């Protein structure tokens, strides 16, 4: 009895952290599958809501405008009222909060992030499902810490990391990438006091279990095992890394220019902001079936594009149509992520390069899908600049683990030429911009 | 012309780091398949020359002692003369050398770690090819630096790291577990600058090419595809993690105790040291015919044990004899690593747990083979204490990527209870003991 009585005292500090990290991993992961089910609902219903309007084409178009636009204004008003920091992606909002720069207001963000991510993802916009859930998990971790009573010196900065690692592993069914987002991408803020990485592991394996209780599949993207990319054709992946690394910092300077462009066209008036957000949501709501691949989050049409079901002109149309609507849906202050549509843009550009290369090179005997799968995790390394989770996320969700060696080449050639071209990581750039705006506002 | 002329002054020393990183990454990776060819030869040739004159059993056994007794007396004498730092593993020596603690002498270490790892590993010893490959990789990373005379301070700490990751990428054909090795296992030594990790990426992807040109296999371990672990049976992997977590610090205290125990046997003299090591090499060479599952690197019995065709008592005898021949081989000062023997003695304990888990309660439809993959990278997580390196190293060379949640569950359960128990990482413990002996030697 004296042994358990002494380990009750000497291990009271680090074991309560893990016992609460299990509660964080349950809470985000239950809230995350509630979010995923609630966004499958009120989007599949609006998709199948052409059954009562089977002939009236303009009266279908206007009702598809309004039925997404009121949902988009419901998403934007909840961002603008009671918690103005819930907009944008949501990852730099806790990348600052792992440091002592940004403050976490869980009692404000956690309702509005849920009911705004619903309102702007079920509206058929071009946001992602992980941007809400990562910040939602971080606020859930700080909420568990504040519901209990701890000092918060190391306990806060291990529970925000556990919440991020258990949100990103719940939005993607990627447990290993949930750890590697904390280790690789959010490196210079995460402390790693060697009892905090066990809290990251606790949160990851307690959130992915709650995902796999509800959503019964094998992977997220249902693309089969492609052909193994042999040797003497990896220089094509090096050239694909060159192309993604050139395009990468050309991208997200567009999102940083558009973030002040749409700031300039509305000023600071909130009625002139929710109306613009509702107009963007209504445009991408009417765009849901007149061109169903130019709209949407992007998890569909990835098995379509990696199978070669599109022509080259169709693919460049899909690319230049998806880029601009990703800009107008992410830069406008919507509560959704950017980490998911970059996967779809990478898919489209990768299979366009594959359909070029399989025609140009007969002496290689290629398939146009391995370039798509490889180039998926290249725009997540040329713009966000985290290639070790960029390759591992698309390994975890597409099951194509045999082409990990072309994936590392097309991630490395992406990040190398994205650093030689003058370009910062996008999340670090957004965080530095909003921190400079915060510290210059109160001067 | 002028564009290249302005290009050469911005990325002046980064491009030199990446070009010599490609040189290190291509020198290693043929210097590892040279190791693998020279260790497959004079092992298959050795056993073939013994079974050539296979007329009588004890006269076969005495020549099976004398061959690989002579190889062990070659290897131990080669470690003791001209290079006394090449003993044991080498990962502790270059983990110290990534700081300013242990000095690198490539001109001594490179021609003797090669020809000592040949003499010990091909001599049927119980130590693998990631010790004498990661040390060779780091020393090649210093050799290319000294030959090309870069002469910097970031250059040394970058090229030693990219040589270490190239050695671990070419040792196990794992391009992911090379980058994930000097991120977690070498975390408090390696500086994670922007141009260093891309030199690691270059050094790993230029070495996996030079491995996969020569070797044609997809993996190293021939476990085809096991069952998917259902959500009912996930607590059993936590119980396996707890068992490996209490076996964690009993091992590597046994290693550290047997190291000074066999140091007390030889005293301090090269003659008794070599006469001990020759007896150990002759013992593990003679064991290659009586019980051949108690020798070698330990890759022969892993697909035998993961398939259900052993017995419980045979697994107990294999594990016991494997431990008594693993401690006595690594702690005797032989140039060989401890990843692959630990994997080979972890899969036996995992399979022994699986054969009990199937038979106590069949109402899970549990295959007893899926615990072998879970128990391979669960003693690495307990003793070496790089769990994200272990659960990636075991999945790179088996391609059983569907139990990636039980991998994290048992890798958590190993290191959690190995932290509640007073255990250290074995490489940090060996490096601390070596640094204490070095600071005690100078006075």
């Amino acid at each position: 009895r004296q042994l358990i009585r002494q380990l009750l005292e000497r291990d009271k500090t680090p074991l309560a952290i893990l016992f609460m990290a299990a509660v964080v991993g349950t809470l985000v992961g239950l809230a995350a599958v509630a979010f995923d089910k609630g966004v499958a609902w009120l989007q599949n219903q609006r998709m199948g809501a052409l059954v009562h309007t089977a002939d009236n084409y303009p009266l279908l178009l206007t009702v598809a405008f309004l039925c997404s636009a009121v949902l988009a204004m419901f998403g934007y008003f909840l961002v603008r009222k009671y918690a103005p920091e819930a907009g944008g992606s949501g990852i730099p909002e806790i990348e600052g909060a792992l440091e002592d720069q940004r403050p976490v207001r869980w009692w404000r963000v956690l309702p509005v992030k849920f009911f705004g991510g619903l309102g702007t993802l079920g509206g058929g916009m071009v946001l992602g499902r992980e941007g809400p859930t990562v910040q939602i998990g971080g606020n859930i971790g700080r909420m568990v810490l504040d519901i209990f009573r701890l000092k918060g010196d190391e306990a806060r900065h291990t529970l925000l990391a556990t919440g991020a690692a258990a949100g990103l592993a719940a939005a993607f069914n990627a447990p290993l990438a949930g750890i590697l987002f904390i280790i690789e991408e959010m490196r210079p803020q995460f402390r790693y006091t060697l009892i905090s990485i066990k809290a990251v592991f606790i949160g990851v394996i307690m959130s992915t279990i709650m995902y796999r209780i509800f959503n019964h599949e094998v992977a997220l993207i249902d693309v089969g095992k492609l052909s193994d990319a042999p040797l003497n054709t990896l220089w094509l992946y090096l050239i694909l890394g060159i192309i993604f690394g050139i395009f990468g910092p050309i991208f997200n300077k567009w999102v940083l220019g558009m973030q002040d462009l749409l700031h300039r066209v509305h000023g600071g008036n909130i009625t002139k902001w929710v109306l613009m957000g509702g107009a963007i949501g209504g445009l991408c709501g009417l765009l849901g079936f007149v061109a169903p691949a130019t709209s949407g989050g992007g998890f569909n049409l990835i098995p379509i594009a990696t199978a070669g079901n599109f022509s080259m002109g169709m693919l460049v149309f899909i690319f230049v149509a998806r880029v601009i609507t990703t800009l107008l849906c992410f830069s406008s202050g919507a509560p959704g992520g950017i980490f998911a549509p970059m996967l779809a843009l990478g898919t489209v550009l990768g299979t366009a390069f594959g359909m070029v290369a399989v025609e140009l090179f007969p002496q290689y005997h290629l398939e146009a899908g391995t370039f798509a799968i490889a180039g998926m995790g290249a725009l997540l390394a040329a713009s966000i600049r985290a290639p070790l989770t960029g390759i591992i996320l698309v390994l975890e969700m597409t099951d194509n683990y045999q082409l990990i060696l072309p994936m590392i080449i097309t991630g490395l050639g992406a990040t190398l030429l994205a650093q030689f071209t003058g370009g910062k990581p996008l999340y670090s750039a957004i965080l530095a911009r909003t921190l400079a705006k915060q510290e210059a506002e109160q001067l």
